[PDB]
């Protein structure tokens, strides 16, 4: 028997219905970048009361009992190398996650960066056009569990 | 098993009998653009007293009980893409509904913009010939059901 999991990433839509961001189910909570302004496309998640974590461009709520099962597992351990995300490979070097120029864009805020074990190592907030590559603004947590917001200069929102 | 619906769109005629606009049965009421000065081509609807919603160039009346059944359904969810109206494809992008130049004109005010499920997405008030494409002046509603009127510069209210 093989396993096919339910979604742990949900769309955040604007009034018209365009996807302008994403909400992640991870470690007991639902979390999305605070700058992503819209509604979570989920009947239950869209009704929760979110706590702002403004200093890190994040907002969260505890997951409903039925969703705690289907939740991503996060890891602070992510040694220099190649990772993956919805649009392809991601490189982590010099404490920076970069991707090909012209790959990330609108609605991409909120997407996770995964390692080869299916664990999340970072949450994408946006990214910066550095010419030869795009440097990502990301949210991570250290070994002790402290939230870190890393933002390259010229980082754009990747939402609306 | 096939349906065959009665009309939810009615002609608004001038004193000479010519069609200068349209009235629509949607969400419990008859509604027409206020700038369209004529008579609704219908024995019942022509005898209703309308209430002006001037800020939106609209005029409305409650639909008789028999017409409330198959009246059009409105949806505020209408992401970027292609819609349709009486004269062809309609593009919705960057918050604007555009059609090809030289396609819409006199008499078209009151016509609905429809989505792929037979729901109404907007009401055409007129348009702005922008040389290459024609941008439409439309009445829409948001998630909360609040009226909105969007008008491009250069808009000409079809048939006034």
């Amino acid at each position: 028997a093989l396993k096919l999991e339910a979604d742990r990433l949900f769309d955040v839509k604007n009034e018209d219905g365009d996807v302008i961001g994403h909400a992640l189910a991870m470690e007991g909570k639902v979390m999305k970048p605070l700058h992503v302004k819209g509604t979570i496309d989920h009947p239950v998640l869209s009704k929760l009361k979110f706590t702002k974590s403004s200093a890190y461009d994040m907002e969260f709520a505890q997951l409903p009992v039925n969703m705690r099962s289907e939740a991503f597992t996060y890891t602070s351990e992510h040694p220099e190398g190649f990772y993956n995300w919805h649009h392809g490979a991601v490189q982590y070097s010099g404490g920076r996650f970069t991707i090909p120029r012209g790959v990330g864009g609108r609605g991409d805020a909120g997407r996770p960066i995964m390692d080869n074990s299916g664990r999340v190592v970072a949450i994408v907030l946006g990214g910066a056009d550095e010419g030869t590559r795009t440097a990502l603004s990301v949210v991570t947590w250290n070994s002790k569990g402290k939230t870190i917001k890393t933002t390259p200069e010229g980082t754009e929102e990747w939402s609306a």
